[PDB]
């Protein structure tokens, strides 16, 4: 963290690239890691949560990835990507409830954003696996 | 941004210091002011968080306070006063989930920290209040 800090803009978008890329790859202790940086070097940048939290999904770290999720949300309320995939959290947590507000929050957000409406439909179906069950 | 860049640690340590008198003070936008340009210029410091988050409590801008203490638990697990405080402004926000989240966390981490003795009562008391 210390001696990382004060890159620039163009050298942070290309280490999120590269979290990304190894995201892909399914390297996701690795981009843990990169993400985890990101997010100490700027703690507004959602996309850098997003990272996290979902390299956390894939490692099975249900509710740190939760926590990721959350502080997302309230770093950017119209993206639905965090109530979603806070809810696919909360659903092998076990936790029923949750993961139906979590549904129930992404497909509403998704359905206002041409860009996520093949998200929204994504959000709806299981939206009605978990209301039973 | 704030090209203030590259201080030594004795002067961030006082510009620390001064927001923490303008918070003591009373001073609060300029106190956040202050934390706020410490959170951007200097490494993680929990205190930094702290006092923003406890500006933004005293203006009454509790979502903006959630968001703090929110990265602060998020970097810094063991740190009690994150969820303690977040309850806090779960409270004032209609959400009574969240804070007793909180506090049960806050008394979890605080209860076993030696130091924060008082946390751990004062987090202890309030779990209690909410449940009803």
């Amino acid at each position: 963290l210390a001696m990382l800090r004060g890159l620039s803009e163009d050298t942070l978008e290309q280490l999120y690239a590269l979290g990304f890329n190894q995201y892909q790859a399914g390297k996701w202790d690795d981009a843990q890691k990169i993400f985890q940086a990101l997010c100490m070097l700027d703690h507004y940048d959602a996309r850098y949560f997003l990272g996290l939290g979902a390299c956390r999904q894939s490692l099975g770290l249900y509710e740190q990835a939760l926590q990721s999720y959350s502080y997302g949300a309230l770093m950017d309320i119209n993206e639905p990507r965090f109530p979603f995939h806070a809810a696919e959290c909360h659903l092998q947590l076990g936790d029923l409830d949750g993961a139906e507000s979590g549904f129930y929050s992404a497909r509403a957000l998704a359905a206002a954003q041409p860009a996520h409406e093949a998200l929204a439909a994504r959000a709806g179906a299981m939206l009605e696996a978990v209301t039973a069950r």
